[PDB]
């Protein structure tokens, strides 16, 4: 059978890759860009490499081993380092200068704490089919009687942090059953670990494709012949005897059936179009759930004027105004010396800072500096940089997030096959959307469904 | 049967008038405040009184009759103006001077409107249990075919003046289905009209409780000891038999039923406490309906710089910050002569504008004003009133909205009585939630359910 994937991210490596296991061979792997990988991708800044989007294995040290851990660790040996979190309570600064006293910080953050406890308990309560869910903010109110989430300050950004930090979209949005708790964490372990290493998190792609496609002796570069770059789908044609797939620069290729790895955004935007155009369960399915946007602000300074040291890796800066700058993390050991930080914002901001020169968002977070660090000299960044996945058209976002009002079976018609064409990426693992081990999931999960029908005559889904 | 009823807002005091009518006299309405009319409210501003609360009747001119119009307009004659929004084209301030073209503004909004057509469409075919429900925002991704709903500073300003301006909190957090389309406007009519009077549009409570209330000859004022202001109540315990309820001040009182006005943000606060303690049907059901807050900040100034004139009336500055400042108003017609403006704010700048100075706010908004006006000389405001609906803890909000998640069967919960304790209420209005006429005709509704329990025993 010939098997068309559309995309080289760690979806669709990984599909291929299970597919040639099950000796399907005769594969086109069509990605976009000039390179694999996808959305785990670096960059250089500042002369050195940081990545742009994917930076942490998340889930690490607990009962079931995350696949991708093994590989990062010891496979490859990427230069890697723990987080540590316990210290953010003595680095909350206010508004206007300063940071926080750590008892009081320290006591929000554990109500907050117990307060999503208390929500884990209700979840495993509600019905399976999603029909009682609601969202994390609704949980938040039971809990505090109150008819309002954090709202000051302080509890604000340790809300921001602790849910729109890993999200990208408020609580009030997001769905309490389907996100707290994580299985990611529940199953794989509490911690995460940033990868810092020059060759990138990506070298957890060009490893696996390198498992199966081949490879220049000198170079090690790909040279398989199955994978072909620069080439962007635009149509994809499907009818019960085969399917047939146009790329931009005017190419066209038959197959027995194609693997579709492209972003829930990247889906909800058109760029593909499906003829016969897709049934609208489908497509109702595609636009429920959403593609959310986490930017992450690298910034380069001429000299250092922030904590470095003990508990100094994070720090929170409590804006009156939700979500604003947030989120800040130096680099004392990933990148030492060089005088760079990083805050990270998400969707609302994301969307307007896409929208605006770097300069202006350099400018604000210049005075937003100076607010937290009265009493130095802070110096004007040199460099910055802005991702801008939203504005990409191969991606249009960041990660999926799910949100309140899509049900369980809502998500199953999400990755649900149409005819030939299967679906495959992190937004269709149903235990850990989002995330770079539920795309290397996904991608195994998809091959094998459609494996089933090529292989065993097995072609019914669900 | 003795009846108490908490709270002499529109409900509490239509509810009682209801309860009379059926003959149950036996009345007593413990009031927090000073005064009856509770989110229709009035305040003196700049020399002249503004409606801190509610300012417009709305749903008029429709297939069916909007129960408080005849009040306004007929029986007392508040003073009154219709709101057009026809020229909306004309007034989008850019962020940094001037309008934007107004052709190029009419197309977004007519986009904006076609979008929401298209899901009043799709709304009606969802099913009642409310499992395909979604939120306005999925909606428009939908309709759109876009990863994301309105993101330009104009598209976004026109999002927020179609949705936010009338529900206080984004589309990406209200239902679809039960909001589009709206009842009100369904049922009623498309015209709203705005209550300018110096009666105040709280007039309108004053009357219904005359309808039954003792009033002193010469003053007018109610005199009937079965209303008692300045009673905070705490504690509302309840057995198969009775209820008793305790106020801040130390009384004690005794019924036989006791039906609660106080709004969602109340109940949602703990200031009452009930013992025993709600069931959990009960206590769920309150938490995931949505309080709201809608804050008027009103502003004098020394000398106008704005335009007047036809389709002047309302206005919206374009931020790259949605929601940043951006819904204006001008009276030429309602306060002549005043210099006032009005811009509303909702959601979440409204909890961190009341957390700040109202000098700080006015320097805020100056700083938006003067961007929008770089051709005058803007005067300072001389006087500001920002309202602090959400911080009041007899409040805590302006009025209920109806987030995704919650279906007719959970908002319905809402409404239940729990033993002899009845709730009423604008949260409480099956078709009408969050207005003055939902709180009108869920005080009836909530009485008539009791009426029925104790009178007929057909509860
Ligand atoms: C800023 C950011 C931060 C994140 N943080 C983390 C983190 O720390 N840890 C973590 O576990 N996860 C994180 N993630 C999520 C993680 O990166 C993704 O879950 C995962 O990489 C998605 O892989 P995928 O194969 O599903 O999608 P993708 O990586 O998007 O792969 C799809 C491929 O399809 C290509 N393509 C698109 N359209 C077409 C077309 N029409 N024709 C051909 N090719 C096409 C795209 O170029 C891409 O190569 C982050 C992602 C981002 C962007
Ligand atoms: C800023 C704002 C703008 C609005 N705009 C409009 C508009 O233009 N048009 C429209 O139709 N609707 C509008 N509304 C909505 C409308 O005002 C309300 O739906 C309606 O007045 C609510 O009446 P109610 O009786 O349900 O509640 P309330 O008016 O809140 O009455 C409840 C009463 O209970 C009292 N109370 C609270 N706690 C206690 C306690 N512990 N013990 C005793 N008494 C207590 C309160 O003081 C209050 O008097 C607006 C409201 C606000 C606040
Ligand atoms: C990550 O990988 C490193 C690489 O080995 C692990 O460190 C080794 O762990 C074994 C287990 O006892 C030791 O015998 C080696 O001496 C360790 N090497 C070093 C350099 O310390 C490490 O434990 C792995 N971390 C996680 C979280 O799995
Ligand atoms: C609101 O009330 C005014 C008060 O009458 C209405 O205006 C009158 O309507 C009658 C009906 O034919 C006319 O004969 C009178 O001449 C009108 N008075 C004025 C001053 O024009 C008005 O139409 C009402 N508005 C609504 C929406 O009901
Ligand atoms: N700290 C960044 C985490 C990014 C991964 C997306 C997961 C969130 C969706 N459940
Ligand atoms: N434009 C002001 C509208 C205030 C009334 C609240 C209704 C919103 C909930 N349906």
């Amino acid at each position: 059978p010939r098997v068309i994937v559309v995309g080289a991210g760690m979806s669709g490596i990984s599909a291929a890759k299970r597919l040639s296991e099950a000796g399907i061979t005769d594969l086109l792997i069509l990605e976009a860009t000039d390179h694999i990988g996808g959305r785990m991708h670096k960059t250089n800044f500042a002369g050195i490499n940081v990545e742009l989007g994917a930076n942490w294995v998340e889930g690490v040290n607990g009962g079931k081993m995350n696949p991708i851990w093994p590989i990062v660790n010891s496979t490859l040996k990427l230069r890697n380092f723990r987080s540590d979190f316990d210290y953010l309570a003595q680095n909350v600064y206010k508004e206007d200068g300063g940071v926080y006293d750590e008892d009081y910080v320290q006591k929000r953050i554990e109500l907050a704490d117990s307060v999503e406890e208390m929500g884990e308990k209700l979840s495993a309560t509600l019905h399976a089919s999603g029909r009682d869910d609601m969202s994390i903010l609704a949980m938040q109110r039971l809990n505090e009687h109150q008819p309002n989430g954090p709202a000051t300050p302080v509890d604000m950004v340790v809300d921001y942090y602790k849910f729109d930090y890993e999200f990208a979209e408020p609580p009030r949005v997001t769905s309490l059953q389907n996100t707290v708790p994580l299985a990611t964490f529940s199953d794989f372990g509490d911690d995460v670990y940033f990868v810092a290493d020059q060759r990138g998190y990506e070298a957890v792609v060009y490893y696996l494709a390198g498992q199966y496609l081949k490879t220049d002796d000198k170079s090690g570069k790909i040279v398989d012949p199955r994978l072909q770059l620069n080439k962007v789908v635009r149509e994809i044609k499907y009818s019960p005897g085969g399917v047939t797939v146009k790329t931009e620069d005017n190419s066209v290729y038959s197959a027995d059936y194609v693997m579709v790895s492209a972003s829930l955004g990247v889906l909800q935007s058109d760029l593909i179009q499906f003829k016969p155009k897709l049934p609208t369960w489908k497509v109702r399915a595609i636009y429920q759930f959403d593609m959310a946007v986490y930017t992450k602000i690298f910034l380069k300074f001429p000299r250092k004027f922030w904590p470095e040291g003990k508990g100094r890796e994070f720090f929170l800066y409590a804006s009156s105004r939700r979500g604003y700058y947030g989120v800040w993390q130096e680099f004392e050991k990933q990148y030492p010396d060089a005088n760079v930080l990083l805050v990270t914002v998400t969707d609302e901001e994301s969307r307007r800072i896409e929208q605006q020169s770097d300069e202006q968002t350099k400018a604000e977070i210049m005075q937003v500096l100076r607010k937290m660090f009265p009493g130095k000299d802070v110096p004007d960044a040199t460099d910055i940089l802005v991702p801008r996945w939203w504005s990409d058209r191969f991606y249009k976002g960041t990660f999926s997030n799910w949100p309140v009002g899509v049900n369980r079976y809502e998500y199953d018609q999400l990755r649900a096959p149409v005819g030939r064409v299967y679906f495959t990426g992190e937004h269709t693992s149903e235990h850990y959307n989002g995330y770079v081990h539920g795309a290397y999931l996904s991608g195994i999960d998809s091959a094998e469904i459609l494996i089933n029908c090529a292989q065993k005559k097995m072609c019914k889904y669900h």
